[PDB]
């Protein structure tokens, strides 16, 4: 069954940490609906962001940090492995250098550590999803 | 309580129409929560918009109509009435040549009709709000 969204849950990530999402658009991508994973570094949802994921389905998806509540230089994917009316599988594995996202098991974004993953304390997943599964797993 | 997001309510709109909706952003306009209301041709959340309003919070606003499934030309506000985590009223009314767009009271956006409003079968409400209040009335 679903769990709420806004979903937000503790967590630790370090390399070999793996962020899972299991979910679908709650619209058509005519529409333009969104999903939003923010990496916080407290539990409070006004906290910075380590790492800001932003897909506009259909469109485009934006990548940023947020440090002492300044938002800093977006990064901007035109990439949309995303299909319209399905379930989708987001991954989002913490590497040495950077975060690798796949979405339904391809290599679809990648973002460079501006802040060490270690400081991260907290995941909230947002906007106009619902949401079957959320899993931070460690190999 | 809470009404259902995304709120989709069947309407007819004329001169003299009134609709009126009572919510609360999810979360902190530093979030950038969105709010989406739109006036569509048919029940069919794909149907055409004959008048599209979204609110990012602590932003701006953009309005648009999409006709045989194609955006037009987006009309810009940064006029930004809403309160950082309060209770709103928008109410939104027909006039002969526009939609005049309440907050609170206060006359803070219009928009000239492209499409007569009497192409309005289905008002949508949607995206980071909770929802106590839609109504449609008429003097
Ligand atoms: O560049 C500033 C903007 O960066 C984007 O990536 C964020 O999603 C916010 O919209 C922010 O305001
Ligand atoms: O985000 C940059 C790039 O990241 C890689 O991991 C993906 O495979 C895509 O090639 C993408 O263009
Ligand atoms: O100009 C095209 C865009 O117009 C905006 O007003 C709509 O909200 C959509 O984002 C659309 O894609
Ligand atoms: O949207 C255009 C204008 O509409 C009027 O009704 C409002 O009072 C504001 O002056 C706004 O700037």
């Amino acid at each position: 069954s679903l769990l709420p969204v806004p979903y937000t849950e503790a967590a630790s990530l370090s390399t070999g940490s793996t962020v899972t999402i299991k979910g679908r658009p709650l619209v058509c991508f005519l529409n333009e609906p969104y999903l939003q994973v923010d990496f916080h570094t407290e539990m409070k949802e006004e906290s910075d962001i380590v790492f800001h994921f932003q897909v506009c389905f259909g469109r485009r998806v934006v990548m940023n940090s947020r440090e002492y509540g300044a938002w800093k230089q977006q990064v901007e994917s035109k990439n949309m492995p995303f299909q319209d009316g399905q379930e989708f599988e987001l991954s989002i594995s913490v590497l040495p250098d950077k975060y690798q996202v796949m979405v339904n098991g391809q290599s679809s974004y990648t973002f460079d550590h501006r802040i060490k993953p270690e400081a991260v304390k907290m995941v909230q997943v947002w906007r106009d999803i619902s949401l079957t599964k959320f899993n931070v797993s460690y190999l």
